[PDB]
């Protein structure tokens, strides 16, 4: 689920207000240092994918040699292929905005032996599925001399990974909350308590799952968890078949 940080800091008044003998009246994050995300980061513990490929065929072109005489030939590709990440959260937190974060990943694909860096956006503020289309600029070219009286056949592959992986969501949360409380006194009257808290100091009285505390620098570690999947080319193959024209060898 998600850690609701506001949530947190009105768990925290609710039980400081009943401590301290005060009737708890509401809170909210500090304007001039506000309850804060930073440091977004998404790695994965497990880089190594061990998925199939799949063989893409991108192009397929035909160079013809009518004549008597032998030729060179050229097969110039260009071919912009999209392919598609998604992540989702599990476990994460929210001051109450959402944020999208941008993330990549260096997978090794082990059934092809070739490493692929992969790029996906995501939120740790929500459970939601996000995606992400990456464009690759695949150019190659390949010569090839065709024989008199043969075609050469150059087609275009593209070797598509795929993938799905557990990722281990973590960021850094600070900033300051501002809660108000109150003394009910005599002929209609009564004294405000306003205290402003640190975040992290909410963290640790609450017990909330999912952080480590430094009080050295003033900050709260958190982390959590969810998942991404998506496919990414990882290299190209030009295959040129040369062949006799009908009534030839």
């Amino acid at each position: 689920a998600i850690i609701n940080l506001l949530r947190e800091l009105e768990i925290y008044g609710m039980q400081y207000a009943n401590s301290h003998q005060y009737t708890y009246g509401s809170s909210y994050s500090d304007d001039t240092n506000p309850i804060r995300i930073a440091g977004l980061d998404a790695r994965i513990p497990d880089p190594i994918v061990t998925d199939p490929v799949n063989h893409i065929v991108l192009d397929r072109r035909i160079i013809t040699n009518t004549t008597s005489n032998s030729l060179e030939g050229v097969f110039s590709f260009s071919n912009a292929y999209t392919s598609r990440t998604s992540s989702q959260t599990r476990d994460g937190v929210t001051a109450g905005t959402n944020i999208t974060g941008k993330y990549f990943a260096n997978l090794f694909f082990e059934q092809v032996g070739l490493s692929g860096r992969i790029a996906f956006e995501g939120a740790v503020t929500n459970e939601n599925k996000y995606t992400l289309d990456a464009t690759q600029d695949f150019r190659d070219s390949q010569t090839i001399r065709v024989p008199p009286f043969h075609r050469a056949t150059g087609v275009y592959t593209l070797e598509q990974g795929a993938f799905e992986k557990m990722t281990v969501l973590e960021c850094v949360v600070s900033g300051n909350g501002i809660i108000r409380y109150y003394r009910t006194l005599p002929d209609n009257s009564y004294t405000e308590i306003v205290q402003r808290v640190n975040i992290i100091d909410v963290l640790q009285a609450n017990g909330t799952p999912g952080f480590t505390i430094s009080k050295e620098q003033n900050r709260a570690y958190f982390t959590g968890e969810g998942t991404i999947s998506g496919q990414i080319g990882l290299q190209t193959f030009i295959d040129v078949v040369i062949e006799p024209l009908p009534g030839h060898a």
